[PDB]
């Protein structure tokens, strides 16, 4: 028997669908404990997902992809993507004679090499495996395949994908190291610039941009607890997080207006008509509306930004392997 | 039973009628999908026609005729051409005791080896086909068979033809090459002179033509919305389309007194008062104007533009298969 | 066989449970008889625990732990010790054929020197020993390792620990001297200060604290049989004692604050409804609410006082060598 | 003073010869620089000839012919072909006192706007200048200028020309415009038909056909070293290439065929014993020996291919005006 | 009076030359004192270049640039690169009448945003700016315009860019984040991996990596004095920097093989030739080597490593602007 | 007009600097007359510094400070330390028209509550106060401010401040309870451990050490007059003081060694070659030396003990507030 796998193997969310009907989502991290005591607070040699980031505290916890990328600054990192898939593939529920064919998202534009070690890493778990674009798998999860743009705005890696018709390119693709992530830094860097008082890692403003992200008009007002030499503080942070969010967009949208430059000119408008958001990043308040107007200058451009965002990369992965070798 | 067929297989539109009444005409192209998405999305092996230039974006249309001969620059486009001819048969609905007898047009002074191919290449789908020139099988569509001459503009071919009285020539044709396509990769050069920053392919100017395509006085205000770098542009082409598409003209003026002088010199006179412009090229504006100023050193021509440019083409071969063997 | 030991070694009492279900505390401490006479009366060359204070007249009780920290500003403070400790393993009643594994407490920050003086020490007695921090290992006496402070408020010593998971630290301790010893010192300035006829030595105040310790609100009447010029005197301690007890708290509440700061921000909050007191000093009245109200600078603090602060430390001990090398 | 130039004015190659004893060659092309940096590498504004198809890579080089006949797709390439023909001229080497009269070869059968085109265009460099047709000046440059044929097969087009005795004609004339060129276009897609991975552009094939042409039998084996995703790779292209060149044969034999049966019967057979070759394409191996194979159904053929289809052309030319007005 | 500039202006060392010809460099880097006392040490408000790097200790020292781009995650950033702009311009030494027309190179494919932000931030200092690819004012510092690689291995970055000739391109450079900087948080955690009570930050193992770095064989005995809780260690480097440098160079390959399959085929070979390594990484010992190595698949590779990588970036830049506009 | 003061208070001798120029020194230490004939003898109702320990016999000599940090074990000695603080003030000879700006050290790591108690305690007698770190304050005076460790060996204290460049640290701090005082406890304990008939108290050992103290080898005979029942007595004191001294170091060493190693290991190197010993206990005979060998397994030290012990403590204070607001 065979059971295929949409695995969106994501820097900071492993989301997973399988052809069997599960929908699960992850934290992309694992967790080993950090001494002796750990290991007994843990009660298992290593957590994965999102026990590992509640207990972060007591925890090593080590993402195995930053840059969506499968990472390499370490030998250690290998065995943690291991863990990593290993539980993502266990957690697919499937055995013991059930042939798993699966299909993983990467970063668009992820080198060979870091398609390889996936591919390896995952030729490991499953024995057969399938290495694409996240934002064509998105695209491909919306029948969007055809004169589109896509922007998956995630964590680590902002793809953006000219969806220029089928062939999912490699001059198509474009991704850029500005995302959440570093919407985070950054919004740590402009709360900190302001309450310097205030402790901030970038755990915290993360929290803080998942919370108040806009872009744009400030809808409302931003006002977190934050702490400051231990002091419970509340404070606005409207501006940091203005500042943080529209720190995305300017590279976004050059590099749509690239790709949109890329195709035949014939289809240019049809093109911004289909200009998508996917991904974690899609999810910034009046991000849509945003981009439009950004847009203004290449014409009526009709942004749209995914229904769900945690699983259309997955989605997408899923029913592509529900149609092929 | 029988069923004959006009079959006007010209390098951008194949018209057709049957002779029980189907007209229809298609675009002479044949899209397939580029890669095993593409064969995804269009949901067949390949397309032929018009639905194939719609999703001409993620289609390899191939046209399967250029200079309106049918191509061998490689093995593929011989199984093109027999997909576009069987789609034409096919689309004729005939069956399934139905022998068809087809006249197909070529472009005259098309070489026995061209006539060959498609000659097979239809005695492969119809039982009994014949070959003519276009230009001919055009006048005889409108019993101009008798002091004459046709132009049929097109897209590949401009063809000219004396209609010698009867006997359709081999020294009483002429094409060139220069036709509408011809007009538009110069048309096109002609707007990226001028306004340097625009895209276009030819596909684009194409466009303006069909639009904006005259000859001789500008009658009105030829603007057009471009592309530059993606971004809108209305432009002005007024100029661009003068000098493209007199650009036609001086090739076609001269072989038709090339053609004139071969008439004998009791007839010219009236073969002046028959010149005829069939085919697409024949519907840009002022042509027939324009000819008759370029031909007063020939006397009073009177130059007539066809009623329908879309089919007189194969209702001539149609008519034509409707009488004889 | 094996037979494991937590010996929560503290400057006034020493707790002790085996594996085998002793329980048992004593006092800190050896009586040596003071001269040919003592001797007679002892009735052997000394004493250890509480039998020594008892006879504390005349006997040199000799406590062989200040500040915790086992002493050495006498050569026969070693030899005290070796009694100490040889007594309280003997009274853990193991042999003949018992390896002795053990857990003794320190303070936390207690120097390498000071630990490694123990350790050889009890590595004289029992033959692997094992030296901790106390409020560590309290702290693992409730499986509270993880985003706590525990403030053993002592005798010796106050330590104050954040259990910043389990890591046990070494800038996440701290400790100091102000302990209750520095209580009772206090106090008998603060009586002697207002009834400076009273004879106070430290061992009488030290049971005025005792019997009387609280802090905040007076909830009774603190009044005690004093003597002057050896003459009975009842006074009221209160205002003294309030003094008294109130002298510690300053520096345990900066020094949670400081170690509260050190936490990451996601978790200070949390933290602050896991502050611990263990030991002797967390039985002052009113001890809990008067640190909740001293720390609403930083929250809402949920502090509580251990249920049994006689052994919560070496129970700790004792779990943590029941479970691992 | 007079100095008379043949300039074979060929769409890859122009040939030149001059009265005055210059013979020389260059690639009928002009390069430019591309942008501010070529412009800078090239040390000059344009470059013409075989330096200019060095430089391809990073000049856009121009051709100024194709098809022979003067190109207007481009206003530019009016500009282009002054900088060929003034270079050619130049090249010619005369001055100050020289009064330059030419001749010119192009296309049998190319237009009255192209001879005046290039008239013009001579016109302007050249006092007076002279536009005949390259086949009959090579004729005339062998003394055959009397029941001939010749077939400069070249690289634009071939041209075919009956020598109907001296008048040289407009309906003993023929050209084609599968040449040399149209060899390489299908070679190429003979070659990418069956070795996929391949790169080749034109230019490529083009080397592999001037290399390897043949006709007929294979008289050897045709190995190449193409790349493949820029990986070297030797590769067999005797299939390909024997498929490709004879794809030119089939439309000369059939226009000599249609020449031969426009002179007088008579002579037939003595025209089939003087079927001449000149021009690039006759350098085919095995091209004479395979025409004689397809003329045996009109006698016993002796077919010649020139002595140096280099400058039969313009040697042609020249004789032709050391000899009149 | 006008003065022009090279400012290779690189994430770690800023090389300038000037027209009047200075050469130097500096460390890309400006210190701040961290506090009152810093700042009284320190004797100015900031620091820039390698005396900051010196007081590395007790500045803050910020580099202006990671990623060769020019930062923005903090508001401040913008200052500390005006402070280095203002620095590298002010030690061309230049005034009072002097009009300062620069070059700066940054990484090809840095976002317009970003060479925006430089041009911004130089037109503050010098009055006319430029902004081209480092690896492209590499390679027109030593004429290889043409047919050519260069790999600027840089700390941030590495570009790799072909000279397509001399458009310098957008699809034909490359950067990759996997440069010096990388490797040396590899190689850090490739030694602590071995040696883990190894102190290592960063900044040592990036001189572990600058003396020792080779890739391939291991020619010497890579020996260094670590720290080890704060005891001097000699330890064995050798496979840790194996490891470490030989991880930069697959992505290298990788994105040369990609490029050399993007020049026209016909020179592919001659590109190879033409590999070169520019900038920091390229001093790699065995570089060159080992890349030859890996491109034999390509067929014979002759790559080089510039003369002095200190330089070329700029020396470029200079001519360039010594050039022109 | 200002003036401003380096107080160095410590814990049993004062030292001051003033900005016009006084250095004193005194005990930090008041008499009080203990009953109404000491009041007599007195002829004042306190004395303050040496005189009080000159009449020691007579007057209840209250230190007002142990553990340098300023007492609270009574409310008299906040009544001490305000007589200790304006009798040094007094001597400082400022008014009437002088705004006393003053720089008070205390030991590094004391706490807020005690820092709070000086400085309120100063605000009373000066307007504006300052405390800092002794051992940082002595670095300033010193302008060892960076990659060094001083050690202040006091009487109270010994306090240990790696000056990690500038931020005078609180975890770069250490402050050990075993210094002078502890020696001489202990010394006396070591005398009265093998001359067990003699008299000492603490301040005849106090004095036995300042003489005689030394580490490592016995560079010549220590002999002192004791007594003995009275009884002068003259013995050898050279093993006890060896004890005595070389109790001090253990400590010192082990917190050494634990603050390089939390400098950056480029820099532990550097560090070693600045270690300081300021404060009385530096004027131990041959500490420098026996530190420098127990540090040889961190490397080759250079140890300094500071010029003259007695006032680098203010001299830095005085320094410091000539500096700044
Ligand atoms: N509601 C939100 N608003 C803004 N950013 C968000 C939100 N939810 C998630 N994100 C950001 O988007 C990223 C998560 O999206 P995701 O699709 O999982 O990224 P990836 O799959 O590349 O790991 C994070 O950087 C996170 O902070
Ligand atoms: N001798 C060397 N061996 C290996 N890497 C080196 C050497 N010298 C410098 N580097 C590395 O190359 C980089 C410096 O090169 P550089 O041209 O200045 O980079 P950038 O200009 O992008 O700042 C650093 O990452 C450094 O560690
Ligand atoms: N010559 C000496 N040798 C050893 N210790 C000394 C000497 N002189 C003073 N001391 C000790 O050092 C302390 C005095 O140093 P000091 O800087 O005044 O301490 P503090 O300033 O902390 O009161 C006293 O303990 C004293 O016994
Ligand atoms: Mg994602
Ligand atoms: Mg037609
Ligand atoms: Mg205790
Ligand atoms: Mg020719
Ligand atoms: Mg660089
Ligand atoms: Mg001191």
């Amino acid at each position: 028997n065979r059971l295929f796998l949409g695995v969106d193997l994501g820097t900071s969310h492993t989301a997973v669908m399988s052809s069997r009907g599960k929908k699960f989502l992850l934290k992309s991290v694992v967790g080993y404990p950090k001494d002796v005591i750990g290991l007994k607070l843990l009660g298992r040699p290593y957590v994965v997902g999102d026990e590992a980031f509640e207990m972060r505290s007591y925890l090593d916890i080590r993402y195995p992809l930053q840059d969506g990328v499968l990472s390499e600054i370490s030998d250690r990192d290998i065995e943690v993507a291991r863990h990593l898939l290993t539980h993502v593939v266990k957690s697919a529920e499937p055995g013991p004679n059930d042939e798993i064919c699966a299909v993983i998202g990467v970063p668009a534009r992820a080198s060979a090499a870091n398609k390889a070690l996936l591919l390896k890493m995952a030729q490991e778990v499953v024995h057969t495996a399938l290495v694409v674009s996240e934002p064509f798998m998105v695209g491909y999860g919306l029948d969007k395949l055809i004169n589109t743009i896509i922007v998956d705005i995630g964590a680590g890696t902002t793809d953006i994908c000219a969806l220029k018709g089928t062939v999912p390119g490699p001059e198509d693709q474009v991704t850029l190291t500005k995302a959440g992530n570093y919407v985070d830094e950054r919004l740590q860097n402009a709360i900190l610039e302001r309450h310097p008082e205030l402790q901030m890692n970038v755990n915290v403003a993360c929290a803080v941009k998942e919370q108040f992200s806009f872009v744009g008009t400030p809808t409302e007002v931003a006002s977190f607890e934050f702490r400051a030499a231990g002091k419970p503080v509340r404070a606005d942070v409207t501006e940091p997080v203005k500042i943080a969010c529209e720190a995305l967009m300017p590279d976004i949208i050059e590099s749509i207006e690239t790709l949109l430059r890329s195709f035949q000119p014939e289809y240019q408008a049809t093109v911004l008509q289909n200009i998508v958001f996917a991904g974690g990043g899609s999810r910034i308040r009046g991000l849509a509306a945003y981009v439009k107007e950004k847009l203004r200058p290449f014409g009526d451009a009709n942004v749209t930004c995914v229904k769900d965002p945690t699983f259309d990369g997955c989605r997408g992965a899923l029913r592509l392997a529900e149609e092929l070798p």
